[PDB]
């Protein structure tokens, strides 16, 4: 077919953005090697220190944390958690229908490798190799470097690999060991199988790889000690149930080291992704945890489903599978595009709709665009974008009125001048330590920042580039396509660059770290960026609607530009997107992946890797909750990401029930939402309801009037 992980461009973006290097600095990369350090990744925790050393390193279904300093020794520690937590907060009227407000993972050491050289002394670490599957860490005694152990850290790995280097095995535990058989006959061999006395029990099988067999003595109720160092692999696995014992014993030679991701479009309207996992050999099968939205969409052609199962962190239960190579397939591509599947409104509504088409172009572009920081201003671009493109696509929309849509696009190319000029009130960087734009204004006083790094929502420190730069790209795009000679070479440079900063698929464009915001595991984008302090749950994601924006819009830059590669890339992703929105976040009724009293919530609220919270980052309101998963209403949103069995479900279950009683704006973006499925009784509402700042009163009842059962 055609592949998909191409450059955009190699154009040099210290041509468009003043030049920085990042202020906050990895802590503990390897240096000589040449990779980028992602800001946004499930391994990022790995590069920084943190409060206690908590902050944890989830590939699942093993949870890791690094040094933590509990039951003694210093190690890596695992945690595997069978079951959660789930607390609410003190129940009110502002969130009515709700007991269960969030559900976490204790943190509790179920196991943790480390030596007995590391009595009196905390390990050196360093991050040594990565990829985007996976991270080497390695730990070593202080001034004796060649005392070490190699941790290969790789996503969804079945065990732990310890690669122990003139290093004295040792293991402990939290919880009481109550018995090890080793060898299934002080303890010797090659097999160690320990039983806790925790709830659910929890059994490990230890093997020893190395030249020579293990001898093992309990030095505590949860220790286990090697009778002199080892040099060799051991590696520890969780016996998920005493029937799979065969299963990991069968592939405890076999263990991945990272992995190769590839991706083509096929010629009938689909595209693929292939993970070729990389392992220290094919002398035996490879086992790997998949997610529930692997099991939809792999092609089963060429691995083997087994019923060993344990639970991820915040994903629902993980099934191993059987294989060197996963081709996951998404068949059924987005076909929308610019407009809605129905671009033109039931008529009774055009006069209706070009009035208040008229009164919303007299808006003032520039105060309404030109807001405090990038976020909310881009809210603004994207929706008077989307009224100069209804107008100037009148041969669709019916529409007409050239007079309108001459000044409908004049209009927002002058707001968005400001923005391609980067002389915005919060204007980019290119970022040469981290490979990548930041905005100005949550850097130090020293390069012209505010000081402070909450600014611009955590954008100066990489939080929500997909959020705020799809705006900017739906507007550049949307521009583009209705004037490919306006600016033309300004504008393909800096739009380019603002779709690579998120979303560069090859690393050969090495002005960009690849995939920044987006992980082909979790088969999802992260929001979260650096955390100094650490992240503590890992990384998170609010807005599925925002991430969904700005694949929407680099589809639309495609478009736009003719590029293939690139409109296939982002359809495979909007895919993606939609299979985990609803295995994880928008919670559809026989979801598997939760409680039964969170799937109530219908929607997930904030996602991290270690908890889940229903509740947002600005109020705890419902209409808050649920709103910022239902804007920016775009045809992508409305007839592909969000279903009609998703809004009913939602609207009898929480918010037909508050919706009437909702005066704020959110009203206006509630209703845009129910216009899904009763547009009938959506539209006279947003006659009259206020918009959002990002919605407008034409493009409302403009969509509403084109569901096509008005
Ligand atoms: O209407 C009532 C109030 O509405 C506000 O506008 C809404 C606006 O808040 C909302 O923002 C979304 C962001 O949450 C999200 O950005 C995330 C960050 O918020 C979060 O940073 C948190 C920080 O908020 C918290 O207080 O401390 C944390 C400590 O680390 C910090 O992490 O981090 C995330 C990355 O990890 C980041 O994604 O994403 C978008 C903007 O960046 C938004 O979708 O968006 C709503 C929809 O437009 C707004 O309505 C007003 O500003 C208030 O004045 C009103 O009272
Ligand atoms: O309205 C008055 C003031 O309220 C502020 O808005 C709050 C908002 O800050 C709050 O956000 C919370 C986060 O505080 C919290 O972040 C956690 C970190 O602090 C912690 O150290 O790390 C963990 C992860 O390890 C983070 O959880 O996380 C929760 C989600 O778990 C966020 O909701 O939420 C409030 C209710 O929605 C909201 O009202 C605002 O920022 C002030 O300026 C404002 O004046
Ligand atoms: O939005 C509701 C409410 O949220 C509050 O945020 C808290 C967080 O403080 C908390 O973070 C945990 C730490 O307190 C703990 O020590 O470490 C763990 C990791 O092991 C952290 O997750 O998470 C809870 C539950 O999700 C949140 O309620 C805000 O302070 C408050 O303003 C807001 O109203």
């Amino acid at each position: 077919g055609d592949d998909l992980f191409v450059p955009v461009s190699n154009f040099d973006p210290k041509s468009i953005f003043p030049e920085i290097k990042h202020p906050f600095e990895p802590m503990y990369a390897n240096t000589e090697n040449g990779k980028i350090v992602p800001t946004n990744s499930w391994i990022s925790n790995l590069f920084y220190p943190s409060a206690d050393n908590l902050a944890p390193t989830t590939p699942d279904p093993y949870t890791l944390r690094l040094l933590d300093g509990y039951g003694g020794n210093p190690g890596l520690t695992i945690r595997q958690p069978s079951a959660k937590v789930l607390g609410s907060y003190p129940p009110t009227n502002d969130v009515p229908y709700t007991d269960a407000g969030y559900m976490i993972n204790s943190v509790v050491v179920d196991l943790r490798l480390t030596s007995s050289e590391w009595s009196d002394v905390v390990p050196d670490r360093q991050v040594t190799d990565w990829d985007h599957l996976s991270a080497n860490l390695r730990l070593s005694t202080p001034q004796d470097s060649n005392s070490y152990i190699d941790f290969p850290i790789v996503r969804g790995m079945a065990y732990i690999t310890a690669n122990y280097n003139n290093l004295t095995p040792q293991f402990l535990s939290q919880h009481a060991i109550i018995s090890v058989e080793a060898d299934e006959k002080t303890f010797s061999g090659r097999k160690f199988k320990i039983t806790m006395n925790d709830d659910p029990t929890s059994t490990f099988i230890i093997y020893s790889l190395g030249d020579k067999p293990l001898e093992l003595r309990k030095q505590d109720n949860s220790n286990l000690v090697a009778s002199k160092p080892y040099t060799g692999v051991i590696r520890v696995a969780k016996l998920p149930a005493p029937e799979f014992e065969t299963l990991l014993d069968a592939s405890r030679a076999v263990w991945p080291t990272g992995g190769d991701i590839s991706a083509r479009s096929d010629d009938n309207n689909g595209a693929s992704y292939t993970i070729k996992w990389k392992t220290n050999s094919n002398e035996a099968p490879l086992l790997t945890y998949a997610y529930a939205h692997h099991l939809t969409s792999i092609d089963d052609s060429n691995v083997k489903r087994t019923d060993m199962t344990l639970q991820s962190a915040t994903k629902g239960p993980m099934t191993a599978l059987v294989g060197n190579e996963w081709t996951l397939r998404e068949t059924e591509l987005s076909p929308v595009e610019w407009l809605p599947l129905q671009a033109a409104p039931n008529p009774t509504t055009i006069n209706e709709i070009m009035t208040e088409i008229n009164k919303d172009i007299a808006s003032n572009y520039t105060q309404e665009t030109a807001k405090e920081d990038n976020y909310f201003s881009g809210k603004g671009l994207q929706k008077f974008a989307m009224l100069a493109l209804i107008l100037n696509k009148s041969d669709q929309t019916q529409l007409r009125n050239p007079e309108l849509a001459q000044i409908a696009l004049d209009k927002l190319k002058a707001a968005f001048l400001p923005y391609l000029q980067n002389e915005q009130a919060d204007p980019f960087r290119y970022d040469t330590l981290y490979k990548g734009i930041v905005a100005k204004a949550g850097l130090p006083t020293s390069m012209g920042g505010t000081d402070d790094l909450s600014a611009e929502f955590g954008h100066s420190y990489y939080s929500d580039h997909h959020y705020h730069q799809g705006y900017f790209v739906v507007t550049a795009a949307i521009i583009h396509h209705l004037d490919p000679t306006w600016n033309a070479d300004r504008l393909k440079a800096w739009t380019e660059a603002l779709i690579r900063d998120v979303n560069n698929a090859n690393d050969g464009d090495e002005y960009f770290a690849a995939f920044r915001n987006w992980d082909w595991f979790a088969g999802h984008s992260w929001a979260g960026g650096i955390k100094p302090d650490g992240a503590l749950d890992g990384r998170d994601q609010e807005s599925v609607p925002e991430s969904v924006n700005f694949y929407w819009g680099a589809k639309l830059w495609g478009l736009a530009t003719g590029n293939t590669p690139l409109t296939k890339l982002a359809s495979l992703q909007l895919a993606v997107t939609k299979r985990t929105t609803y295995e994880y976040f928008w919670m559809l009724d026989g979801n598997k992946n939760r409680p039964e009293n969170i799937v109530r919530n219908k929607v997930i609220g904030i996602y991290f890797e270690q908890k889940t919270d229903y509740t947002t980052y600005f109020g705890r309101f419902l209409e808050y909750i649920h709103g910022i998963q239902q804007l920016p209403m775009t045809p992508e949103l409305m007839e592909y990401i969000r279903t009609p069995e998703f809004v009913s479900q939602e609207w009898d279950e929480k918010l037909g029930a508050i919706a009437p009683t909702v005066q704020s704006p959110w009203a206006g973006v509630l209703y845009l939402n129910y216009a899904i499925i009763n547009p009938a009784e959506a539209y006279p509402a947003l006659r009259k309801v206020q918009m959002d700042d990002g919605q407008t009163r034409s493009y409302s009842l403009y969509l509403t009037a084109t569901r096509p059962h008005f």
